[PDB]
């Protein structure tokens, strides 16, 4: 089959959502898979329909008062994955 | 926050909207955001929900018929903006 | 055979939409055929269904806080057009 | 009280109708009251809500490839009229 | 390819619509295609689907008030007409 | 303004409607001004935006089983009439 | 097997249809079936689901400015009846 | 050209809506022309399309625990009648 | 408070539903307070809000083939029914 | 429990029904509890949920074309009405 | 080709119609073929669908405050029959 | 016939609308006939179904930040009014 | 009892449906019945609610391009049809 | 810029709601500004648009079986009110 | 930001709308920016989207039977609008 | 899980379906589940939602002009069954 | 492009459409391409989507009462055919 | 006329449906009309608008773990068939 | 049967409603039986579905800038309530 | 279980859908199951409801301009398959010498 | 013009359509024009929109289970496209 990844994008301080966060997905090597996902305004971006395998997302701009973070966060789609993998981003406020 | 850019793409001798052009959206050093980007039959293309920061579109594949212009056009999302940043964007006919 | 022609507004030195500014659709000898068109807010405003021939937009009022520049801004209708001309108009602060 | 006038604009030398014609509606002392008013793919136009008076059209462009005759064509909107008012105008190709 | 032909049908001395005039369609050697076409509230009558070829309108009841004039209205579809053919017929009030 | 007509059609020897009987619609001088309109299951035909004047429907196919009878049925349309004018056709059954 | 009448009302002298004439429904030795059926502005009234026999129309109320004729209308529902039995009835204007 | 009545039925002690009121429609000479007419749950019945003439209403049942009271009540439908004539009956209860 | 009676005609040796049997309703003294009363296809046939009271049905036209029979069918609305009152009439075919 | 109330309000010479009657709604001391209540085209106006207990309507503007007449029209609301209450008022032409 | 049959249960003093009577459809020879067929609110049950033959309804179950009659109530259902059987069954209260 | 008023209602220095603007309704002579009518945001407010009369507009209460304004605004409904009549109240702000 | 043709047309040498193809129908004596049927893009042209008898098609105009062939079509409606008639008429181009 | 108000009405001795309690609203030194106000089966009215200001309800009828209290129950509607003001006022039974 | 303005037009002396009333728009200086706005059947015309600034409406045709007065009727649209700006016009009927 | 039964009635001699014949299901011991399960106009009965287990279709009614046959028409429901089971059933017609 | 056909099937002595008639479809060699194609109710099989080629219909079965007639109907899709290609089957009637 | 017949495919053991069975349709000579015909999740196939004749069913590929039986199964579509033709195919398990 | 209760919660201050109050339901000993009910933006929350009995609210969160008071708000559900219960709950702003 | 199979037609040079190739569907031995399978406008047919089996698609006529290649293309439907079998078909325009 | 392409993704040993393969978009040269286009469960993707030119996909992650290959498959987008552009990819199993 294929499944499903949702992340969600927090001001690390207020823990409140935070939206127009861009994301690369990369598979575990680094390559870039997909670009310019984005977080809406409930902080959520999702990428349906993955292949079982191992990847990670970098984040490519910070929303605008946040500091970029480009630290990969990896996650794994299992085969026969029967619920989505939802993974929690954080970004600081600039000084 | 979040802002909208409109790019509106035209033959530069006749000023007639041109489909197909293809563009990346940069931020201003150049790093690539999103790729793919393509006019429709209007000459137009929208990004919506961008964070406020300063970008510039790339033309990657020029309409058929035109010739290929990569000058970087710039923009700036300001934050909390109120109306879309257009941009105008110009392909010379092969001759 | 007719064309559509649509014209874009902004602030120059912002690139956003401006909305309100009024215009007249004049032929290429000056002779005002149409007024008050008006842009939206996305700063548009569309003319359809001119027959083929050469005209010019000249602004006749700016929108509050821009500086009026009623320059004319030429475009051709041409007889077999299969796309919309679309010409892009800026404003300049006053002050 | 009022009424509706349309105008039917053909080539004059074939009777087929033709789009893109332009007209200014005038009182009968020729001060201009509407301009633009423009045939569509049927050589049609319609102004409806007028009050009761005499009126002309006057062309102010012709058709590609036609040519101009700024001619008035004259009419009544009667009191209490219940039928529209409908006039034809043609045009003869150019050379 | 067949196209349409519209009749518009007018009082001559105030240019008023008048409904209920009666009209023959008639090949160009005046044979008798189809009868019994009636003018609308709007003067008008429509046939469309027509083949080309060369063709006139006889009218056959005048609209009550009216002086019969039977004089043929001559037209001509075109072959890969695009446009309707629109005439104009009146009639004089009687005595 | 305009007028409308019912004919309605029975078998004599029954009153039951008749569908399928044929008549022309003529001026009181005997021309033809429309053919073929045909009765319905109700045995009823209508012509409707008449102009005043005096008419008669003409027979010109009996219902199969019916004998023809081609006498004129006379009927007038007022001006400013506001009731349907409505006649009765009846046909004897062949013997 | 049940079949249906319906009845048309006219002015005798002009064939115009009137609305507001009264009828009694007898069975055709007098007894009075129905009563109260008065014609519409088509001048038509009509009595569904009626056994086969014979019935007879006898007017109760003649429409303002008529002669009442209290005649009565034979008409018969055949057993297998196929069609609307459809009879007509005139009324004479008053002196 | 034709009116319409209503009749509005009540408790004559407590002036409630009476249901199930029966009236006969008769002319002014008695003459019974409908039947049955009952009143509903906000005490109403109506008969449209009345000729112009002179007209009563008589009651033919009372409800349930009400007494009889067979008087006419009289009204008029005039020839170009604009509103709607309108008559109030009453009943008194048993004992 | 009024109440509902179904009629239900049959076909006395078959008990098969007959349609177009007529009846009059009458209160218990055999004063007629409705006529036409006509039964459906499904031998059936109900009048609705009567007041309380003890009625009677008459048949006034038996189907066609059918004997008449004017004996009358006793019922009574109760003051405050909750059903509706539901009463079977027969017919015997003649000869 | 609350009632309902109706008012319909005639010419008293025609009986027809008057609209724009406009009337105050006082309790059974004349306090005014409602005004402006106007008649509508069918003569009526209706006061819904109101409480029980004893009222009046009031005169407070008569038709064009009639007399004033405020004599109170007195009606009750019951605890727990079942059925509208529906008065009837009625207008004396001028002079 | 199949028919149908309609049973009407009442209470044998009022003809009152009853819910919720239960019934057994046998053959004529009182083999069970259906059971469980209960009266609606109208007091009718309906079977639908009955191959020709002689059939009988047997009460089983008497609606609250009525007495159990189980004496069979006798029907045909006749080749290509074309109206329903209909049949009434009555129920003594207890007392 | 009745007629139709409307109201608006503005600031007298800037001629913008106002809402919450409450007048009465009186007739000629001073009476209140209806009264709390508010003006909406467009600064309008609107009765309908008034008869024929002379009759006048006064402020109750001014919208807030504005002068209470008692003058009567007079108005006439005539017979057979064909537009609405249509006055206008201003307020000024308090100093 | 009536029936109904179709006609299907086309050119001779390709078996291309023909559009614009007009017909007169005609009994078995060549008397004109109906005029002006007219093929559409399919080639068809159907007539319906015929009464039994024997007609024929005759060809009036060609469509443009193709020879005109009057030479008559015939076919019978039978009573009681319970299936279209179909006839193929075809064309043959100019020389 | 205007506010809403919603008052509930009580039984004070069940905090049951109760219909039908009849309020006037009035500025702050008494004077009435609307009548007739309401309470529906929640025990509820609101009036909306409201301009800011300072208001009161009184009682005019109590519902039926409670005393009236004519005792203001006052609020305050301010500039750019952003909730509903709430009220609550209660009834006691008669004694 | 943008405002809306609306004007009114009436006969001074009856104060009901007037349609047909034909206006300018034009800048304070008298520069033209639109024309042929014409009023409605309820006296209006609106203009939306106009950016802030000092307008004029000019009539340049009077409804049919009044006197033109084309006295500026000046307005401003200010920078941050919430309410339309609406202006009351008046036409004196010609002696 | 439980799982559906099918079965299928036809004229042994002509393969056509049967409407009207009715079963009983039985379990394997010959105990009656259910009764009264009749062939619609296809032929087909469907039960559904039948634990696992062993059971017989029994006919209790055959149709008109058949001779019943009540051997048992054996079949299994299977545990976790994942297509319906469907039986066919045969009928001799009568000598 | 492709292009349709539609064979039309009658019944050669009375030309009524015959529906059941089954065909083959086969290039011009006799290649069996299609089988299977039976007529409708119309008369009508169409085949849609064919490339451009020489083409055949045989008839397989005739409809019953018909004699089979496996000649060849011949037919040629054309490349950028734009109307259908029509074919006409006829079938003798047996004896 | 024509028939509808439908085949039903079963596991012979079990009495279970197979989808996928495939047929050809043959005369009674065994010619192929129709191929392919495909049995659904309920092992239905069905084939409409047969004309009446005598043919036979033909598996020509078992569902997967059956064994091919390919003896043809007979069934006959009469004149006039009223119901559906349904004949039962099975299939033995592969040992 | 049950009952249902609506609690308003207001600013003591002010009397606007105030959303996001938190309450416990209690019964009349002090026992929780619901938590976490929570007023909207119109300050409302409500029970529905209670049995009868003596409960209390008792606030367990104030909104924010609210004092809370803990004191409970009694009342009762009645046996066959019929109108909803209301209790007003208020809070003193903090200082 | 059945199993659906997806056969898709191009231009072999241009790799363009093409419209109205005809197809036979024969069993693994060539025994002709269903025939009269023709592509649309984006050069495809399907065949669902199939039983498990080994089958084959044989062109009987190649679109108008192009040559008739009736090598029979395989394909295998399996006992509860998930997913479509879907085939790739092409044809070599023609120029008559 | 623009034009499509489809991709379709099979495992080479089944044929067996591959969801979850993910591929770039490169012009002729290899440029990235866009990334992340994955097949769905026909295993297609399909891209719409691109202007005429040479492209290839290359796939840059295959579905797990599968080796990548990264081998371009070329296509051409001509001008005035009329048909999609498919090409298929297939996948080896993994080792």
């Amino acid at each position: 089959s294929t499944g499903d990844v949702t992340l969600t994008k927090t001001d690390a301080t207020t823990k409140a959502a935070l939206a127009g966060a861009v994301y690369e997905l990369q598979d575990a090597t680094g390559k870039v898979l997909k670009m310019g996902l984005t977080t809406d305004t409930t902080g959520q971006l999702t990428v349906s329909g993955l292949t079982a395998g191992n990847y990670q997302f970098v984040e490519t701009k910070a929303p605008s008062g946040y500091q970029l973070n480009a630290a990969p966060l990896s996650f794994t789609i299992k085969p026969n994955q029967t619920a989505v993998v939802t993974v929690a981003a954080t970004d600081e406020p600039v000084t």
